């Protein structure tokens, strides 16, 4: 593996010729040109010119030295440049530089070559030539090439072109490789030259020639590549950068879009709730109030706790969009005006306001509600039941001197005005039932029952009713042989009767009546009956009723069939014969049933083997 | 149809007898006997004691006449006795009797026997006699016997024997008749002596004998059947009117035994029922009271109307049996003590006064009750709405001097103040719970919501926690290159994503949150992330949550991520190669997508080809 002192020879030729190459690559950006690092250098101008390029500092060496001291002093102060970065530089003086000699000025130019070039690929226990070479051997893992030098890996010229492909493939084709030297070569070195931008640093007829290529030349144009790679690198990282941050701007703002379409939203919905509530106007009805204050409770239900969820969400919403940006260093986010996360604060608290005021209305409305109907029922119960009482006690009240006609006249008067009582108590129910309905079951406005005022009412009359026949029946006692305590009895059957106080006996309720008395036989089914229709028609004399008059004139006529006491002992004495006994045989003659025997055994007292009936005969 | 000379003579010594045969059976009864009216009557005794007894009247006629002045005046008194009643004595004088002339004597004896055994057949138009036959003729209408004259009809003495048959049926039987003129006869005067009374006045050999009996004779024998039989039916008539009076009586005790129980029955069951009243005792709790109020509605509609309809009912059942007494001449009924209808009416009226003082206890109860339920959630809840807004005030003031850290302590002790209002609340709820269900929509005490307290405790505990963070994100501002204003948007969102208020982020709950942020892959289902739980346990280091510290360190570093102004100002520089502007295809060659690009055209301003992102950097 030892070179050949003919091949050494040609290396350092073809090692001056892209040394020369790599220079003016970078003096040209300064239409700067050399022609030969080997004695271009000696002057030190060039070197220092290419040093500022490179190395981005302003060094002020002599334009055109023509002393020798110049040279060298110009080679202090360009060398300690280079000295200052992290290079070795033990062996070279200036001198060595002024005088021309070749393997130590190859020498120089190699060590800003890795410097300058390829530096970033040193890692502490890695040079970079080594780094530089896992660089390439990196890049072509899918390709059919063999990496092991930069001599003899490269000769084939087919790992230069794998590099390309692997970083832009766009730029040279990659199916026409993999066999012409010259060719792939050359494909290789113009690629490079017209969009890489890069010179053809190496000779392309110098390499298919020599058995072996020159390390460090091939290393120096390997070196342009990577660093225009570390451009393409460095671009794309900073496109990368710049796209997380334009991608989080964009983002942030689909949420201002969506915070201030909510914002408003609220704002509007808000506005609305509280103009339907601040227009309500509170009704006069119960079941109106009660359903009135049922849709402020389907708010505190419903759409209220919507709002303020809605109005939280949007103050962190709010407040999640400006953590973003003050992280970001931007400029903080501020809501348009009255859309800011306060402003929503202070319209929740406005419809709280306006809802407060607007239950608060509506509970007064109620207990005025309540409160009617209480009173709409007390007051005129109340007043009716003062009414009827004042009118009870004085029925009940008997201390009149007036005469008996004129009480009876009065009496009738008193009892018309009450009468017009009956037609308010209708309405006095319902105002109790409408409480019912309303479930109001506490009143503190009055104690009296609706039962109360209609048994009241309906005795009270009956009272008055019955005073009338009492004092009339006194009246009229010597005309009629009736005594006024029949009259009360008579009265108080006909009225008991009487199912619809019309004063008047129907043809069927006279028939209750009489199948009462047993003066009838039953008929349960109400059939026709002749001789109850005779008795009917008799009475009432086709007169459409028994009136009360009639009535009394038919049980008159039933009492006077029953015989007189005197008339009673007649009719005793004859079933005896004449003695003060009855006794059983005597009555068996007469026909006398066993139960009619044994009423008078068992009522009457024993007086020897017959019953004394002077005791019934009292006379 | 003449008479025969014998004839009549055997007429007149038959109608002798058998008028003498008359005479001494009503003489018997005074134990006086004659032998012949032809010669008997000449002295007037025997015929003023026969006018005596037949005439009920005291007659005084001489015992002894021995002139004929007493006998003849004895008949002028004993005749003007005859001529009182109606029948016509032209004819007569007493001289006629004294000196014993048969027809005349006869036709007197006869004038007696008309008007004092058959009178009563006589009807204006109809003579004795002719009523007297159709009384014959009718009482045999089933009798195969014919009844056209007193002579030749009875001289078979068929008739005889159908005349006691028709009214006494019992003591001759009838199947042994029809045939022997003897036996008929024999047995219907031996039938009217030993059962009937009446002796056997005519003679069974003077009948047989003779082609047609005395008229006369026979009709007086009739006479005497006739005078038995109407006693028969008299006696028969005072048992019927004393049978329908008895009944009247049992039935009317049947009355006063109904009553009497019955009257007993409601003062028991009115006892009964107050007692129920005046015992029971009103509750604290509403939907007792409700209950206790229904159950007098259920009296009102029940068993106080009843009673109201058995005591009226019984008040006419009482004046009805003394109704028929009074009719009756009976004494007049009286019931035992305290049962009477008055008595009665004092019930009803000691019952409605149990009752009204029910009711009206119970609805104070219920007033006192309601109150109390609108008190057991108004005062409390007034005294928890004014103990968190006086802290809610507090936390609002920022007047203090006292240093940061004095500030902070102060306020997280007052925080723990407020906070343990949280437990107070629950009870709180449930007193406006328990008025709904006593179904109370008005409250006086009290306009709060229940609503508005956990409203403004959650609302004012977080303001509190709220500016803790902030005053000690102040105060450590040096410590921590954290904004005080970014902690704020810290806390709002942790607190945002802790669903309970723990303080602490749960595994799950920090997933929701970077979800939200986009920093991981959605998974809605919940599954398994082996990045999350990486992230996770990194974030909390295994702390079972994320703790607040431990959540801004997060959020730090995402923050400290991004770029600087003076940063982002070389990211762009990079971009464009080193120029104020920004060209698209500068941004195309580092990769940018379009929508990047097209974010960059319409925010950024334009500056030739390029956007100028100084606007950006504004630093
Ligand atoms: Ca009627
Ligand atoms: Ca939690
Ligand atoms: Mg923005
Ligand atoms: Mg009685």
């Amino acid at each position: 593996a030892m070179a050949d002192s003919e091949l050494v020879a040609q290396w350092e030729k073809v090692q001056i010729k892209t040394f020369t190459k790599w220079v003016n690559m970078h003096l040209a950006k300064k239409g700067r040109k050399i022609n030969d690092v080997t004695t271009d250098f000696k002057n030190g101008v060039e070197l220092c010119a290419l040093l500022e390029i490179i190395g981005e500092t302003t060094i002020k060496c002599v334009t055109n030295p023509k002393m020798r001291i110049q040279m060298t002093e110009n080679l202090d102060k360009a060398l300690r440049f280079i000295q200052s970065r992290d290079v070795k530089l033990t062996g070279i003086g200036p001198t060595d530089i002024v005088d021309g000699n070749v393997k130590l000025t190859l020498g120089l130019v190699w060590t800003l070559i890795l410097r300058f070039a390829i530096s970033e690929l040193s890692a502490e226990g890695l040079s970079a030539k080594q780094g530089l070479l896992l660089w390439c051997q990196k890049k072509c893992e899918p390709y059919p090439v063999k990496v092991e030098n930069f001599s003899e890996s490269f000769k084939d010229g087919k790992v230069f072109c794998a590099l390309i492909h692997r970083h832009r493939p766009d730029l040279l084709d990659w199916e026409t490789v993999g066999e012409d030297d010259r060719a792939n070569l050359e494909k290789a070195f113009d690629v490079a030259e017209k969009e890489l931008g890069i010179p053809k640093l190496l000779d392309v007829d110098d390499i298919v020639n020599m058995p072996r290529p020159d390390e460090r030349s091939v290393m120096t144009y390997v070196a342009a590549l990577y660093k225009v790679f570390s451009s393409n690198d460095q671009v794309e990282k900073a496109g990368k950068r710049a796209g997380n941050f334009l991608d989080l701007l964009r983002a942030t703002e689909g949420m201002v879009h969506d915070y201030e379409q909510r914002a408003q939203a609220l704002k509007e919905n808000i506005e609305a709730a509280i103009n339907k509530m601040n227009g309500v106007e509170p009704s006069d009805e119960y079941h109106q109030v009660k359903e009135q204050i049922n849709e402020t409770k389907n708010y505190r239900k419903g759409d209220k706790r919507a709002f303020i969820k809605e109005q939280g969400d949007l103050a962190t919403l709010f407040g999640q969009i400006n953590s973003k940006l003050r992280g970001m260093k931007r400029p903080v986010y501020v809501a348009p005006e009255g859309l800011d996360p306060k402003s929503l604060e202070g319209y929740i608290a406005n419809i709280s306001e306006a809802e407060r005021a607007l239950r608060s209305k509506l509970n007064t409305a109620m207990r005025n509600c309540l409160i009617a109907l209480r009173k709409a029922f007390a007051d005129p119960a109340n007043a009716t039941d003062a009414k009827i009482n004042e009118y009870r006690t004085f029925v009940t009240d008997e201390t009149s001197e007036a005469p008996l006609e004129e009480q009876v006249a009065t009496l009738k008067a008193k009892l018309e005005e009450l009468k017009q009582v009956e037609a308010q108590l209708p309405p006095i129910e319902e105002a109790e039932k409408a409480c019912g309905d309303a479930n109001i079951e506490d009143n503190e406005y009055t104690d009296v029952s609706f039962d109360d005022l209609q048994f009241n009412y309906e005795q009270t009359v009956s009272m008055f009713e019955k005073k009338i026949v009492y004092i009339e029946a006194q009246i009229n006692e010597a005309s009629s042989g009736v005594t006024a305590e029949q009259m009360q009895e008579f009265k108080q059957s006909f009225d008991a009767f009487d199912g619809n106080h019309d004063g008047i006996l129907d043809k069927l309720e006279f028939r209750s009546c009489l199948s009462s008395m047993g003066l009838i036989d039953i008929d349960f089914t109400g059939g026709e009956d002749a001789q109850y229709d005779a008795i009917y028609n008799n009475v009432t004399k086709g007169e459409n009723g028994v009136s009360f008059d009639n009535y009394v004139q038919y049980m008159k006529e039933k009492n006077d069939e029953n015989p007189s006491p005197e008339q009673l002992n007649e009719i005793f004495s004859t079933i005896a014969a004449g003695k003060d006994s009855i006794t059983e045989t005597d009555m068996q003659k007469a026909g006398m049933s066993a139960e009619q025997i044994e009423y008078v055994k068992a009522n009457l007292p024993q007086k020897g083997d017959g019953y004394d009936y002077a005791a019934w005969v009292k006379t």
